[PDB]
């Protein structure tokens, strides 16, 4: 039953499962006519490429029935792969007059509670972005897409045959769609790195090998948990496209109480391992692993990277004028095993004040790095002057040698201590390549909200504070992005997806 037919040419490996079309009459209050959750393979041909734009076109092969909208001037909006039902639910019973504004309103992918995981959620936590972006084995990917702007207006003519609509003779419009998530990818020059001392460390002279970093893994966190259904422009040059959390600029205290109102951390538990002797997270491929034809299984999942929801703030040229902070910006967390040479330990071969012998450092065990930069086998050593310790000195405990590094997804400018800004925008790929790991990282991750910040326990953080009270924190959520002295050498590439 149809007063007329219409169709939609769509423009952009991606699998398109579903298509939703919304015909919005112009001019004032009115009735939207929608055809939601159509089976893509029933209504469209397979994607093909155009020489000019070198982009994909999705050509209709079946007509869309029109009834209420016949004779009206409409604009057409499109959602592809609405697989969490979010667009359908947001747009239901929306008047034609309100539809354009509603199409740029917010959808919630993870609740505030869901934005934090625990150990029981690993190794495959539900993430905000994962709910609208799925990898189908190693074959292809199903990703939600929306149009940035609707079709040019057109008048739906009555009595147009399905054949003429499909052929584009009458009642055909054109829409461009873009993916609702961004992709993070990480690679590494080598799977191991040699660390040189830059000063005397125990018996290790400056310039000599201090340690080896092995078993490098990664996770991604602090993308958003909500998003504008389709991209929303800001009002100033410093932030082209705004996100629901753009206005949030944390302080040391408001980070813990308010960060989950905007950001997802469930992904920190991806590929988590409950054995603390083992490094948690996803493997990092070498550049060589991409050239490999026919990969295994868990290497395949690592190569294709991870999804996250957009996250932008007002950009600036310094700490004062940039609203990007460590507590509101998307980050890659790199985890690795740091194995120091036993000779690096200033307490080696010495005797404690209680006349017991200082034990030799055992590879893979905890070690402690004092405020003075020296290495100790225990807290007893750290504070005992007879073994090179210092009374009242604090130290960082590296739990079974676990070290942590941050990489920001879209550093600008580059390269070391001037990347003040890091916008993450949908339908882009952020490729972080590790060229080297240059020194000792951090022993825990303070960029995770702690529901009771007065104590070090935090079940929502796989890398909680292991240190005694009064120990300086490695970093703070209210800090700006750039590192005064780089822990990692990286090159970040951003390209259209
Ligand atoms: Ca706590």
């Amino acid at each position: 039953a149809a007063k007329s037919y219409m169709s939609m040419t769509l423009s952009m490996k991606d699998k398109i499962e579903k298509v939703s079309i919304y015909m919005v009459p112009q001019g004032g209050p009115g009735l939207v006519e929608s055809a939601e959750d159509l089976d893509f393979g029933t209504y469209y041909e397979n994607p093909t490429i155009d020489p000019a734009t070198h982009n994909a076109i999705l050509k209709p092969k079946k007509g869309i029935k029109v009834n209420s909208a016949v004779g009206k001037t409409v604009k057409v909006y499109v959602v592809l792969n609405d697989i969490a039902g979010k667009a359908k639910a947001l747009l239901a019973n929306v008047n034609a007059a309100d539809f354009d504004a509603k199409f740029k309103e917010i959808i919630e992918l993870s609740t505030q509670a869901q934005a934090l995981g625990t150990v029981a959620d690993g190794p495959n936590p539900a993430t905000a972005a994962g709910k609208i972006a799925k990898k189908n084995g190693t074959t292809d990917e199903t990703i939600m897409m929306t149009c940035l702007q609707p079709s040019d207006a057109l008048t739906i003519e009555a009595a147009v045959s399905e054949a003429n609509a499909i052929a584009g003779i009458k009642n055909q419009a054109k829409v461009t769609v873009e993916r609702s998530v961004a992709r993070a990818m990480v690679s590494t020059k080598a799977q191991s790195y040699e660390i040189k001392a830059t000063t005397q460390i125990g018996e290790i002279a400056a310039g000599s090998v201090l340690a080896t970093i092995t078993d490098i893994r990664w996770v991604v966190a602090q993308g958003e948990r909500r998003q504008y259904l389709s991209k929303k422009r800001g009002t100033v040059p410093e932030n082209t496209w705004v996100t629901p959390g753009s206005g949030f600029v944390p302080t040391s205290s408001t980070f813990h109480t308010n960060a989950t109102e905007y950001y997802d951390y469930a992904g920190l538990w991806e590929d988590h391992n409950t054995n603390e002797a083992v490094i948690s997270g996803t493997q990092v491929p070498t550049l060589a692993d991409y050239q490999l034809q026919d990969v295994t299984g868990e290497l395949a999942n690592a190569l294709s990277g991870k999804f996250l929801l957009p996250n932008t703030h007002k950009s600036g040229a310094n700490a004062a004028s940039s609203d990007y902070k460590r507590g509101n910006t998307a980050y890659v967390l790199v985890r690795a095993k740091f194995t120091p040479k036993k000779e690096a330990f200033i307490d080696r071969g010495k005797t404690y004040s209680d006349n017991t012998a200082v034990p030799e450092y055992v590879a893979g065990e905890d070690f402690f790095v004092g405020e003075n930069g020296q290495f100790y086998v225990s807290m007893k050593s750290v504070t005992d002057p007879k073994v090179g310790g210092v009374a009242g000195m604090k130290a960082h405990k590296y739990v079974k040698g676990k070290v942590l590094y941050y990489a920001w997804l879209n550093p600008s400018t580059t390269s070391p201590d001037s990347w003040w800004n890091s916008p993450v925008v949908r339908n882009n790929i952020y490729h972080i390549h590790i060229k080297s790991i240059k020194k000792l990282g951090f022993n825990w991750n303070p960029l995770v909200p702690d529901p009771d910040p007065s104590n070090p326990e935090n079940p929502n953080n796989p890398d909680p504070n292991p240190d005694e009270p009064g120990t300086p924190v490695p970093t703070d959520p209210e800090n700006p992005l750039p590192d005064q002295d780089t822990f990692m050498s990286v090159e970040v590439t951003v390209l259209p997806w």
